[PDB]
RNA sequence: AAAUUAGAGUUUGGUGCUGGCUCAGCUUUCAUGCGCCGAGCGGUGGUUUAUACACAUGCGAGCUUAAGGCCACGAGUGCGUAAUACGCGAGUU
RNA sequence: UACGGUGAAGGUAACCUCUAUUGUGCACACAUUGCCCGUCACCUCCGAUAAUAGUAUUGUACAGGAAGAACUAUGGCUACACUUAGUCGCGGCCUGGAACGUAUGCGUGAUAUUAGAGUUGGAGUAAGUCGUAACAGGUUGGGGUAGGGGAACCUGCUCCAGAGUC
RNA sequence: UGCUAGGUGACCCAAUACGGGCAUCGGGCAAAACUCGCGUAGGAUUAGCGAGCUGGGUCGCUUUUUUUUUUCAGCGGCCCAUGGCUUAUCCUUAGCCUGUCUUAACGGUACUAGGCCACGGUGGCACUGAAAAGGGGCCACGGUUCUUAUGAACCCAGCAGUGUUGAAUUUUGGACAAUCGCUUGAACGGCGGAUCCAGAUGCUGCUUACAAA
RNA sequence: AUUGUUUGAACACCCCCCAAGCACGUGCCAGAAGGGUCGGUAAAACGUGCGGUGUCAGUAUAAAGCGUCUUGACUAGGCAGGCAGCGCGUCUGAGCGUGUGAACACUUUAAACGUUGGGUAAUAUUCGGAGGAUCGGUCAAAUGAGAAUAUUCCGGAUGGAAAGCCGAAGGCGAAAGCACCAACAUCAGAGUCACUAAAGCUUCAACGCGUAAGUUUGGGUAGCGAACCGGAUUAGAGACCCGGGUAGUCCAAACCGUCAACACAUUAUAGUAAUCUAUAACGCCUGGUGAUACG
């Protein structure tokens, strides 16, 4: 019609989490075991991880569960929910692996 | 006897817009936890999805009257290629 | 608390107020102690960028230039067949040179890659902090182009009224 | 050119009687190979194409073969007409189409099987063949081993299987019986990791309490 | 043909979306969540038991593709008003094209455009005279003109800015814009009356116009008004305001070309001045913050 238009109409199909690269699961090593204090209206110290990945890149990782055991040089497998209190962060860490196991009595 | 269009929550003192996020849909993985692994008949499907990475070992093209006669079909992958490609349509020296 | 005896002074200009009535503006509703501003501050996170250590690919200057080799060859060697016994051989097989043709070397270009010296920006963050942009909003602001200031910024000149309001 | 049937043999094999191979001829249909008409990812932070970039003549372009008639191309050498394109070139992504999933449809996007092309660790090249190379030939590269170091041998994008990476990837199975292919004139012959059957493993459709005839 | 009786096991969820609720536990701690979020001492979300809903040898999480999403709109968005009309024009692209567009003769039009000559209310400086302490200026205060004569006032010179009223919800323009005349001058636009029989529409590309600032060149300059020094509401004050005033505003030539350059109303045709809207070519947007750095 309007050749404009007709010009007009394969773009970049965006993997919406860019980290995990369109995969769903990557695993790495934990780079540092750290806690955190979330945006108001939460106040409560949510415990993080920051890994370097399989990828090669890095991004910080929600810690599930009653506590944990995950230390320096401890490798973990990485999931892909994230996090809402504090902005940026994206990634969560399925427990029923490796070092980082089941709580007790859960 | 032609078989043909689902939304909701989220923004604000409330109302309506404005577009975005999410959940409910279908399909999909030797995905990841937790659980069973009774036995049979089957369909099928893996592009070892990636590495066109390095391959131990064994086998995959030998047949036949020393010599000669026949073994370019099958299998795998997508590096390269945006056009002697591929598809469609006409005519062939 | 109650009930009487006497008993006057004294009054309308936003002249503040405490409203209403209202009908002109807000980005306020926790309803102007708001919405919310930036220089910066400790840190965190993808940028953007890059001297370079360079490796991956190609054009071009020439040496080359292997295996091959377009061309060139009659040095051949042999039968077919024809010569009644050396002839003959249009035609089949064989030492020969060679343009060209990789990979390759010091020059010297392209696209591409991460390593990254090193600088700067965006964003994120509960309590370090200096002033009033913004709103009747207190100098009426700004699309524009240049100046001046520890900071928010202001100085002109046409516009737009998408600031109030008689 | 390649197959199948015929017809021929001053050939070879078999024959208590006759058919095969082998050479040649020709009927049938056939592949192959070329050509052009169109389609086709984005990028101006690719704007001129560093080029014969297109055309005309001349040759070279390695065979005559049934009646009136018959045989491509810049592919190379030479002149020559000076033009040809302008999403032209250049970059980077990417095998392509049908498919499969979804949508009500138009569309949008990972497979099924299968169509075609490309490639065989990298690059160059040739023989033969009508047509060229995935376990054929030669050289150079890059790997892997060994040498008394001088040099040789090999190249799983074939099957199983090993190792890295990965969240994840299967049995070093059986078999020529069925196809189908190659081959052989006996012999239900020989071979085929094609395939057919079994495994592990996602999805599925479909049963499942024992006893007893 | 022969005979006996029967519903497992898990996983997730149970505030709303979304079917399903209570107890103790801990009280912005341990925690969960896809979103709104719940916990800040009486948790219908988090520790556990009970009870219930979904699916069932499966179930949830994670991802990925499509749809929902008209969320790139052809079916099927739009673009003053959230985000979206390029500042305007010339324009043989492509596309859409059976009376529009253009030149002539009259009627009528003015701030249309450039050049040349002349003028002006008014302006500050100056040459002599009147006159002897105020003027300037602001809500208010403060450097100075001035004991050499200030505001003023007389009359004279200077030299260029700007066109003071007209003059207005008035005109001309494509837009920016355009406001002393007189003349040259080149248009333009409207109506009447005639020619012409699509030469029409749009503008990708290209190209011009382009208020004002800014720079190069030449000078000199009524008024205007950045620096530099002086004083003020206030604690510092660099601003608003008072006080002198340089480049620039003035001229002639060039470069720049960007902007709430707005009818924020694309252009054109067809209807009665559109934001009533069918079409023709367009240009632009695709949640926000992030447009700055390279080329």
């Amino acid at each position: 019609a309007t050749v404009g238009q007709l010009l007009g109409g394969a773009k970049t199909r965006k993997c919406r989490i860019r980290q995990l690269d369109g995969s769903p699961f990557k695993k790495g090593i934990c780079l540092r075991v750290y806690t955190t204090s979330p945006k108001k209206p939460n106040s409560a110290n949510r415990k993080l991880a920051k890994v370097q990945l399989s990828n090669g890149l890095k991004a910080l990782a929600y810690i599930p569960g009653e506590g944990h055991n995950l230390q320096e040089h401890s490798m973990v497998l990485v999931s892909g929910n994230g996090v809402r209190d504090l902005p940026g962060v994206k990634l969560r860490i399925v427990r029923g692996r490796y070092d980082c196991a089941g709580v007790k009595d859960r």
